[PDB]
């Protein structure tokens, strides 16, 4: 499952259809990023540039020109073929091959962007540009507009209107095509296999980073080279740190370990969390907290559907949590009064759900308090958790327990499809899986 | 093997000993780096900051003050303890614990750097600063100096002299302590085990990225979480691309694969290349090219010692290469005339050796044409290669062969120690290893 | 004659009437400008800021908010009252007095602009901003928009559309109100009195700068403290340098002197050039060139009216010039062929007319080749000239003669009114004026 | 009186003599400065660039290279000859004529500075640069150093040391040559004639700006085209505003007017203040305050000499002021206690003296509290004043009186020479001068 040339072209056209006549949209590639001295991080294309191109090179700009209501065309600026650069650093698409490969009308050398861009914008009414994203892109756009403003003796004119395309594009990204859902489904499956492998490999005395190693190897073998975010392996008290990434401790017999890891597959993110006993058996105290988080997730999975909202489902989870914490003596008082004072917040301090896509925290308008009404094609996470600080004023046996369980779902016409249910989360099914692996 | 608090302190003192009285040296941490939208790459500390601290947090500045020839002290600026930030993103050292943990005299909040730095520089004669490294650091230094220049009514004075500490510090880094060599020795061993594993796993039909996966998993399991540079797995014609990192092709029965991969262990880089047959057996043509590259490496390993230079050893390698290429009909003519016209350069177009340390292309002055005389404690690579382009005007059977063999060595009083000889490179030993693994 | 509070308010409303509902226009004051070290040039307000305010302080921003089609209001950011600053550098309007003084709804401290501006733009659809004019203004606008884009958890939203208000505002400025014309009429009269004074004072042996001194003193005494541009006093060969401002030479008996000088009166520019003999008597050669330039100007003054253009009148001037230069032997050949090859261009190398207003080269669209059709209310210069280089290949007696004659006019329903005809330009009237002054 | 080519050369050599061997000093011209839209302020050269060149063009850089202890040379970067630019905007020195005109060894085009500067700095140990003065200069220097740092494969090396030349150069500027003193003497005389003219012209009903006009005309006629700072004409309450420059009020019969104005002559500043009755006759109350300020000045003029300091003389003035204010009932109590509480500060809130030279507030170290011991060749102002706010809690008759009297002096071996004593300051001599002019 991937996204094809034709789908990138469909996206480009859908944007053009929303653009005013006499306008151009400019979409810039991500800069390369230094890791240390002359070495760079592995390149990650800008998600919006990727959305419209599938093109993984730096020093590139997509220009979509809508001359009027019937006529439009596309120009790519990209690195030139260069024998020496390519012998060193790799092959470049170049200008001759780009139109056919990418499905754009025209390709020009990036080195010529300052000589050419103003000529493309000359006499247009509107320029669409995501200002403030990249400094280098802003310099290019501002120079072009300045040349035009100052070029009246050469009969040049600048567009007077600049529109941020991000609201429109991000609304596009919020609703997945069936092809995007298939890619996300595959990301969910790959990520799930990785988490299953981590549970089967985990033993007391291994380091947190060892499970990271297992997870990344499993991602890679299915063709997802990189994670969509830095892997979290938080055992014991580290599980109470939401994005713990040091992963530097030896995992102890008697502690839980919380793994939050996701692959990046054809650009798209998985995002799964599983929490499980290091020694394969939940203690009573661990199980008591786990059951509340699991009920929260299972209830959310029953509820999520078109016509509800993250806010509405969040309210149901908050009640489940407050009720459970009261029953365990972690909270004291009347459930409804406790809910009204957001008494769960010391233990559940993050959102239940975020959008998921080309970014793990995907683009798209949530509405106030994430009240936006859900519709088919939206993809989101469901991640209740409870984190009991080592020094919390609660019964001693719960201190230092950090539990999150996170699945990735797609809203359908009839409810939701869970993309990540192929890795177990019922505590008895976790224990069974680990018992089987521990026998070899 | 690691670098301890006491050694970081020794380095700080050695710098201070080289500083003028009435001076301060400023060393800034690396900024965090965006991968996409709100997600960041895993943090990599600036190598020079690391060299003096072993401290892996951003928003930190080491200030070494030499008041006069007997009196000096250190101040660290670093992030404050912050409950909410730490529940989310991880633990911070903070100010109270820093002096004991790091062995500095004083710690202050990074948020206060603009209120405090000018006060530390007031009345000093010299500021040591690596200008142009980080824009954010330059803004901080320039603001402090501007406050002082403009503050005569408040009896403030700016140092009139700014000295780049990089030449002095990089000369320090060029000569490894025995403890640094032990860490590099371990990096070499970990990297070697990874390359052995790649050779034992490789089969026709696997993708290049699969061997990357094996390599990274082996790095991780020995506690080297990250590579020191982006892994190269170039099979077939891809082997002729020096830093090929796409690693996207299916490895073919009958092709070679060139793996260039190294771990980063306690900050220090390994850098190994092995080239080997995908199907476990060199063809005659592959073996003929391989033998020349191997002779070049073995000869270089015999020669490298105090009192020679990379230039001098490079000359010996060039002769070996020209001679071998003449014998195969790849070059035609008289060896000495061919050498004089650098006729090897279409096939060997990079340097034989680079320094190795906290960066894979490590700091340190090479001298003109890498003529600097070698001394004990210097660490460098030895990486001859031959790359025969698919369209080279040479006997057909050699086209598309890319071979490099790279080891990491330390110059000793009596010659060199090879840190990476635990992964095989003799062609018969490669074939034996692969035959054994292929039988299971 | 001046521009009143009510007229500034009318302009603000006319802008608001053109703005989209759900929008804000931002207009920024000019920065103060260093002359040397801690000393600054006398402050000149940004012309567009001035157009809407009549307010001559730095660190000020006019914000016009159009909430919807009936509701709108204005906010000024300006410097706070400050006892110490004012004892030193002068009185400030402050916040309490600004609404009544300027006729704005609300005033806030400039120091609070970063805390307040984003709140004013929150939830608007469009921001009108002249991007690239001032760096400091761009930083303020970009910060505000960035806060809003990134503030969705605080229910903030950025306008997605930014429109340059300069085309609309500059079109406003192009058409003068009767009150603006009265101010320009006064500027023309003041400037004319200055040029008359220069002619009456000029004697061989005086320096060019002496006539500058006379001119500036006359400007000042009528309440125009500053010139609208740097005064040009080009005697002899210096007259062939279009914007000669060194004014450093001793004026010679037998040379012409070209004075191009204009006052700035209530913000508005005069722009007059007169050329005249230093010794009070034109030579034959000087008179021969002068007559062509004068015919060009007199013809242009007869022609300029609604429905013609600068281009059309320029064609008539070019014919007059070519014809005259042919008659003198400066050009050789057939007039029409000479016109077709723009043979006048070595001697007349600038435009005949520019718009005139709050800038001497005033804002407004000229059309291609200054072809825009003239309408009542437009104000422009008429400045033919001929400049014969000291080394021109022409009859010797003409070399080093530089002559320009420039008047300022307003297009009326019935033609034009000459605002500067009160300083003489007929050569006999120049000689008479100078003869009278030279007798004392 | 001016500064010659030979003296600029002597200054350059004196700098070179202070420079380390293997070093280059870079001195940059001032940028041109926008007044409004396409119009610029009249150009003012950077004072330090001027000090070493006498060259009044922008886009120029002086490079002084000290190869070793015997060998040194100079290179100027400056604008190329350009026919079209010069026909428009004026003559340029260009490269061919610069060495002879300025006395530099070599001249190169400014357009080539980025291609040439790094080559001049290559292999030097020290670069002298005034960092933070001009952004454009910093970009040029930083680019050159970056090319060198990064150019080891081309055998380039950057100097590791950057030294601010301003402390050394400003110490040079602090001590005037006899030729500089002659120029300052002439500036003092020109400025004095202007102030005399203002007193002779002043009548009730004239505007403050009218006296500015008289002053600037007098500056101009002696060849000082521009003031050294914005002229202050503060009548009545405006006299209590130290740098009042609006000069917009009608001068009233019965008020004083305070004029602070100085010419800029061959680069050097005059700085004179005279306060006098608008109607030619001091009131008793005005005379009572005036006498204290005059005694302060006359005493300071008797005292200033080598071996004293501005601090020491300031103490004598403070006693004179406190004593006088006690006698008038403006201050109440014991003089010595009043002095100890700085009770004069509401009425005298600025320094008595500043250095004077190429800037009106000239460069040079003052010492703590301006305690530096005076030496021959130093040039400074002497400007006591008393400013009684319109709402001060003092006897009513003194409210709104602002008086300053300022002379410019040079410290000599035997005391000081007053450069500005040719304009009267004794109240009887002011009244006599004004009475004579008022009779015509
Ligand atoms: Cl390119
Ligand atoms: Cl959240
Ligand atoms: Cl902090
Ligand atoms: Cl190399
Ligand atoms: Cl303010
Ligand atoms: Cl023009
Ligand atoms: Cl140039
Ligand atoms: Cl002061
Ligand atoms: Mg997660
Ligand atoms: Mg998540
Ligand atoms: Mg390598
Ligand atoms: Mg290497
Ligand atoms: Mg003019
Ligand atoms: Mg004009
Ligand atoms: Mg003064
Ligand atoms: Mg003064």
């Amino acid at each position: 499952s991937e996204i094809s040339r034709q789908e990138f072209q469909r996206r480009r056209q859908a944007l053009v259809e929303q653009m005013q006549p006499g306008s151009a949209a400019l979409i810039f590639a991500a800069p390369e990023v230094t890791r240390s001295a002359d070495s760079e991080y592995p390149y990650r294309q800008n998600s919006d540039f990727w959305y419209f191109t599938g093109f993984n090179e730096p020093e590139a700009v997509l220009v979509l020109i809508k001359s009027d209501d019937t006529h439009n065309h596309s120009v790519l600026f990209n690195r030139v073929r260069d024998l020496t650069a390519e012998i060193w650093f790799g092959r470049r698409l170049g200008q001759d091959a780009a139109p056919e490969k990418l499905g754009v009308d025209r390709a020009l050398a990036f080195s010529e962007i300052n000589q050419q861009l103003y000529q493309l914008l000359n006499g247009l009414d509107v320029v669409y540009h995501a200002q403030g994203e990249y400094a280098y892109a802003d310099v290019i756009v501002n120079s072009a507009l300045e040349k035009l403003r100052k070029g009246s003796r050469q009969n040049l004119t600048a567009p007077a209107t600049m529109i941020d395309w991000r609201p429109v594009v991000h609304e596009m990204r919020l609703f997945k095509s069936p092809e995007e859902i298939a890619v996300l489904r595959r990301a969910g499956e790959i990520t799930a296999m990785a988490h299953t492998r981590a549970m089967e490999k985990c033993r007391p005395g291994m380091f947190e980073y060892h499970l990271e190693g297992e997870i990344h190897h499993e991602f890679n073998r299915h063709g997802a080279r990189y994670p969509s975010y830095n892997t979290i392996v938080g055992s014991g008290e580290n599980g109470c740190i939401l994005h713990y990434t040091e992963n530097e401790c030896e995992m102890r017999d008697g502690d839980l370990v919380l793994i939050d890891a996701g692959c990046e597959y054809k650009g798209y993110a998985g995002d799964i969390t599983r929490t499980f006993p290091v020694n394969g058996k939940f203690t009573q105290a661990q199980r008591e907290i786990y059951d509340i988080v699991l009920e929260s997730l299972e209830t959310s999975l029953r509820l999520y559907r078109p016509g509800t909202s993250i806010l509405e489902v969040t309210g149901e989870v908050v009640r489940i949590m407050v009720s459970g914490l009261v029953k365990l003596g972690i909270l004291k008082g009347d459930v409804d009064e406790l809910i009204a004072q957001n008494a769960h917040r010391p233990f559940f301090m993050h959102g239940l759900s975020h959008w998921l896509g080309l970014d793990v925290h995907d683009v798209g308008v949530y509405g106030q308090d994430r009240s936006r009404i859900l519709e088919p094609g939206m993809v989101l996470t469901v991640e209740p958790g409870l984190y009991i600080a080592p020094d919390a004023e609660v019964p001693e046996q719960y201190r230092g327990i950090g539990i999150r369980i996170e699945d990735d779902i797609v809203i359908t016409e009839t409810g939701n499809e869970n993309l990540t249910a192929s890795v177990v989360k019922k505590p008895e099914e976790i224990e069974a899986l680990m018992v089987a692996a521990r026998k070899q």
